[PDB]
């Protein structure tokens, strides 16, 4: 008759690394690191997003011929953009702060398109020859479709002096572009004054222009070139507009409410219809651990960047008649700690779940305390700087490069200690319990020092039962054990 | 006759988390979270900052009627500042590179104002017409007090050619202006000449200037704009004025000397008379602990900024005929360990001052390492970016918000772990205590197994302070012991 | 006659610092800080940087007189510039974009200047009037020698006009100035137009210009203004200027190819002939280490910057015959960490346990090692490119700095604390688990003198010592020897 102490075994075969070993076998284990995603695009919040398609910022708003898909967004979380656009701005030329307009569109509650000038507001101006061959529609000339390109009638460019008094309840986005000619000719041709100007005036504006007549190279067939710009105005101001000649004026106006921020994200996925709350340009996050790595630009409440493969934190126990020294039993499968019992009245494995417990209990407020104890906010990532603002993009890179670097090594250092101190833990608590199966029996057996303990007197499956309860009367077998000494 | 080992015990009820358990009870507990504040604005290290009331900076720089009274204050460490202003550019216009100026007029020392061009240095110009309604001034029209708004004389306005050597022997601060008229007739009535053009150049600075006429929507009953510059002048560098007309012109300078930087505030609380080292908008905070939760803006040498509510740090034991597994010793009065003695002479308590000794220095040198590990540099935190700036802002957000989860995470972390190693320190040392004993004792006593060690012999006073000092002679009662034992 | 545990001590005098102890002594130690370089300047990767000597960045694209040192080097990996270089613009004014083009002119893959505008091409203008006493070479009035100033000629100044095709396979650096003139008078005996203009245009770019006559301040005894601009022609385009006066018109132009980034270092030290990996203003790095304290500024993969002043890792054991419970001092070991000293009739010995020694000295190189090895370099150009008007963007960049340098300080000291304590108990364990393991094996044959030793009862010689040292022990061989020898 003998009495082992041992701890539960299987036939895992998952492997942790520790600060002081490498690939150490353990029972049981669990990763905290992302590694997949839907590979779809997915409403935030509830919130369909915005897709250009092949179309871009500029093109949507001026109305491209070949862009007029879009007419129906009531309201947007985010914009999905085109790496590459195709139609951008048929007729070459430039959009003044298109950075600035382009990040305040991000994020729209509310987007609606109304005209503010009718066509039939010009008695004395043609408004019908103003098309080119770089805007082709259906294979005829055209020209953007929510402004106007005035040109001379009879002979004769009259100054114009309008004003737009604003009755709506919201702001008010209002674009107009001015015409650069060629040469004299030219400009005697579609104005017949030498010499123009346009002055635009509001309660915060003011703002003159003049053509700029030179030589420039070709681009999409043209020489010429058109300069736009933008405003906003308040629900009670109005707007001046005059000007004699190369004067583009505006026809519809769009009206819109922000309450919020967002960014443009660069991807070619398509839309799927389902809701997430972290989005990539590769697919969407519905995960809860702290880490990822499936890519850096992230619009949403996401996990954390990191360069690692792979974090793992050991849970389990060190995989592997005897004692806790030798090994750990593979014929117990209940709890993790427990007693091998054998005698002349059978054999079997007892367990401890008093211990077990305890020890699971702390193995899963540790995990639970490590995923659970970081904060997350609401961000959004992406690129918005051009060819002339280097500077700040390589700032920006310094910033993440660095943030990234710290959280790699904390994780990683924070997961290496911790998988050390749980098999210490383990280690300690198997110590304990058979320590506390010591001292208690005393010289009625010898420790074998293998972990087990040989009987000199007669136990009963009662008296082993008692044994595990804690309560054992060692004068009750004091005699038999005396006598049995030699 | 028994020897038992225990611990202090005493009526506490402060609850301190682990990384196995939550709120496990102890006997003693200290914080490093600061929680509160004065609710002042104080001295920044012996400097009183600048309080503007209901005034802004270019309105005081300017000299609004209704505004300032005189300079004062030669030197500042911040400036105060309302969230809305009242009193500023009381005629509509702007002021060019604000935000440069505000930012650069942070922290200076010997800010002095002097005059520069008098008033008579004018004879063919009028000096005194230069006044409108939209700047009231006890009922009467007036204008900005720094500045001379100049006006045609008999019908005529003759060029302006004037040039200033700088004799001080610091650097000055000049400001002028432009004005932009409404129609034709206007401008006539104010000048002479229907075209006008300013020049202004130093060493340095190369600008030229023509007024815009057009219309625009009428502000405070204006419709006319007004549009100033600034720049710095050398030791020993010259200024170049020409205009014929639209032209305002300076009258006086201030002498500024700077070094250092700082931001703006902008708060509403009011002035203390205290001298701090760390001000928040909502008050001054002083303090030793490395984390604080007051405020995300801050200016001087403060503690870093988490979220976390709670931040307790555990500095003592678990509290909860005895032994060492059964609880505290409520009656065990100083001392952290120690030995409850029971001879037929008496019973009573003594404690182990060594031991003791040892974790009282232990524990205070963990806290002390943790506070004083922290690096404190100068910082000054603000927003300073206007309304077509939006993505350096956003970047800036990005900065906080990292540095804020980062040191949030780490911080309740760090906390968790030491308190986790704190918790069970002493049990190693407790235990040590015990099995010294068991060494010293060897055999001549019997082991309950809760911890005390029942004699077979006699231990009188002088032999239970020889056992607790260390001095156990075996041979001396190994004999009676044996007699006794059967 | 006695058996006894211990462990290895020595003659160090090294001194590492723990969570709960300062000023602990231990037989070896390793520190993971940098604080050495070879204060030289060095190539990196093989590529030598561009050096300035005493000229700036502008006077040597625009072709400086007092910078004639026109060395080709087709690539470069940094430049290196003087805090304040003597010769920038002999002629007063200033260059449009100056801090963008700078940090353009970084790292570059291949460059060679080459002619598209020969002077025969002005056979109506005036260029070699075209000089100015602010700019001397040998004591006689020069200019630049990358553009002419164009002066009227027989008492005229035709309208100019004129394009350029890129022919060549690779982009290419254009550069032009318009000059201001100081008075009517002047503007008439130099181009007899009152009125004049500049127009440049591009398929990206459109231009116009005019000049400004004012009355300004005298520099270098010139009251004249040249502001000069540069733009990036692509492989198939063309560029036209067109203007009647106060043009300056490009003679040479830059073919440059791009491909990396990097920043200018501003130091004054010499060139070393070296290859490194890692750059500073005072000298290279050439280590491993993850934490150095040299210069805030660096290029390269360059470990991370702390303000510590000394970073030691315990890796040995706790320095100060009977030992294991009292004063392990035994100096007479000196081939392990733990061992036994044994003594009889025969003679003693400090003899070692292998197992133990070699277990403790894999986890500790493991640990050590991982600590090392676990960062994260990447290439960062670190620099200050700002300027005056742009102090906020400054400050920002400031505190970044300033919040990562924090951070990563505490964290490292922490962990180097925490690291010490938790590696000066592994040995104790591991002491204290060898006398277990030497103890449940004599049984009662000995008398535990609780110093640290077993004193047998009965006699045991070198064989069966160096039996129980193995682990085989043979209890009832002495078991009647040890009860007779008990009283
Ligand atoms: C008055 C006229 O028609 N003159 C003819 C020249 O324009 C023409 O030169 C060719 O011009 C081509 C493009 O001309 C258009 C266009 O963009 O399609 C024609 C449009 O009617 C005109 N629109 C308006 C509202 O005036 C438009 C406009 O003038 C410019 O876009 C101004 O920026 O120009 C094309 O570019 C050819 O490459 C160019 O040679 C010559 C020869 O074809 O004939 C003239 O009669
Ligand atoms: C010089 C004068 O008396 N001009 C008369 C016009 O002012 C007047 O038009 C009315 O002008 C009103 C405001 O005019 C002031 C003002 O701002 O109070 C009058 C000031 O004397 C004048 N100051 C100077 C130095 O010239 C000032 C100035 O002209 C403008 O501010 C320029 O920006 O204007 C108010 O705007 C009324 O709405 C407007 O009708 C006409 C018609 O009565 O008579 C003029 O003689
Ligand atoms: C052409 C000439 O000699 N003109 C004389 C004026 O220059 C002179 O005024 C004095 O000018 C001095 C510098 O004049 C130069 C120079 O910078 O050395 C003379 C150069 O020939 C001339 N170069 C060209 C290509 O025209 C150059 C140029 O005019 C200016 O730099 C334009 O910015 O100027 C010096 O500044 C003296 O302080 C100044 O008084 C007057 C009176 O002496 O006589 C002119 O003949
Ligand atoms: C730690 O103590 C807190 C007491 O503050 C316990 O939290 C409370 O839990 C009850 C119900 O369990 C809630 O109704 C209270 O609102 C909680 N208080 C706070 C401040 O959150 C907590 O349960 C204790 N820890 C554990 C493991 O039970
Ligand atoms: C402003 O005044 C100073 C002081 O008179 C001028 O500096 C002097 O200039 C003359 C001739 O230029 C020299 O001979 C003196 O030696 C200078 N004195 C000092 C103390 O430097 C200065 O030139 C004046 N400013 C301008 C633009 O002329
Ligand atoms: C640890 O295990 C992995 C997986 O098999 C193996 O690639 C690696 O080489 C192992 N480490 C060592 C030191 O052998
Ligand atoms: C815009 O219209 C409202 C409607 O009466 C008017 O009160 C307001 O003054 C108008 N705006 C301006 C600038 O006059
Ligand atoms: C996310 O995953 C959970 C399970 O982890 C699942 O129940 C849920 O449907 C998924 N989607 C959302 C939107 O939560
Ligand atoms: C705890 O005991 C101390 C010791 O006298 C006493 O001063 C204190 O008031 C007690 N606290 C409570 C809550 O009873
Ligand atoms: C901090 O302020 C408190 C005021 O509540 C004061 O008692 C204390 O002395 C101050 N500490 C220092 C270092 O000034
Ligand atoms: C310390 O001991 C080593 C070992 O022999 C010896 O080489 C060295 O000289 C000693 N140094 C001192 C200062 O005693
Ligand atoms: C530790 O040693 C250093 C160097 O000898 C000394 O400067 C310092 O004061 C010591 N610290 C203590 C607490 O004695
Ligand atoms: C440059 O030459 C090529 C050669 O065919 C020609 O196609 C191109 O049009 C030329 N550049 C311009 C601006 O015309
Ligand atoms: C850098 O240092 C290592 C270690 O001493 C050495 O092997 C290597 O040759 C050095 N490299 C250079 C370029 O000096």
């Amino acid at each position: 008759d003998q009495i082992c102490i041992g701890y539960h075994a299987n036939n895992s075969t998952e492997q942790v690394d520790t600060i002081m070993e490498k690939n150490v076998t353990v029972t049981h284990a669990q990763d905290i690191l992302e590694k997949t995603h839907n590979g779809k695009l997915c409403d935030l919040n509830g919130v369909k997003p915005l897709i250009l398609k092949d179309c871009s910022v500029a093109g949507w708003l001026l109305g491209n011929p070949m862009c007029d898909e879009f007419i129906r967004v009531p309201e947007w979380s985010y914009i999905v953009e085109r790496a590459n656009p195709a139609n951008d701005l048929c007729y070459p030329g430039s959009l003044n702060d298109y950075e600035e307009l382009k990040h305040m569109l991000s994020r729209i509650n509310h987007f609606e398109k109304i005209q503010i000038i009718p066509k039939s507001s010009w008695p004395n101006h043609e408004t019908s020859l103003g098309v080119s061959a770089a805007c082709p529609y259906q294979g005829a000339p055209s020209f953007f479709r929510n402004v106007v390109w005035l040109i001379k009638k009879n002979d004769a460019y009259p100054t114009i002096k309008i004003s737009y008094n604003n009755t709506n309840r919201e702001d008010l986005l209002i674009l107009w572009g001015i015409h650069h000619s060629n040469n004299a000719e030219e400009q005697t041709n579609l104005y017949k004054n030498p010499i123009t100007y346009i002055s635009v005036g509001t309660s915060t504006l003011n703002q003159r222009l003049a053509p700029k007549i030179a030589t420039r190279s070709q681009v999409n067939g043209q020489r010429g070139r058109m300069d736009f710009f933008w405003t906003i105005l308040k629900p009670d101001d109005a707007i001046h507009f005059e000007s004699n000649g190369n004067f583009i004026a505006p026809e519809y106006a769009y009206k819109i409410v922000k309450k919020g921020d967002s960014t443009i994200m660069k991807s070619g996925v398509e839309y799927g219809h389902c809701n997430t709350k972290c989005q990539t340009p590769v697919g969407a996050i519905n995960s809860s651990m702290p880490f990822h790595n499936i890519h850096p630009l992230t619009i949403g409440e996401c996990p954390k960047y990191v360069k690692s493969n792979k974090l793992v934190l050991a849970t389990g126990l060190r995989n592997s008649i005897a004692g806790f020294i030798e090994g750990g039993w593979q014929g117990m499968v209940d709890g993790w700690y427990g007693y091998h019992h054998s005698n002349e009245q059978g054999s079997g494995y007892a367990a401890d779940k008093e211990s077990t417990q305890k020890a699971i209990d702390g193995v899963t407020n540790k995990v639970n305390s490590i995923i659970d104890k970081m904060n997350t906010q609401f961000e959004a990532v992406g690129r918005e700087f051009n060819n002339l603002e280097r500077r700040i993009e390589n700032l920006n890179k310094k910033m993440e490069d660095g943030f990234l670097d710290v959280w790699t090594y904390n994780a990683e250092l924070l997961v290496l200690m911790e998988n050390e101190r749980t098999l210490d833990f383990h280690d300690s608590n198997v110590k304990n319990l058979y320590d506390k199966v010591r001292l208690q029996l005393r010289d009625n057996a010898k420790e074998l020092g293998n972990g087990c303990f040989e009987f000199y007197h007669k136990c009963d499956n009662e008296c082993m039962e008692s044994v595990r309860n804690g309560t054992y009367d060692y004068p009750q077998y004091s005699e038999e054990a005396r006598l049995k000494r030699e």
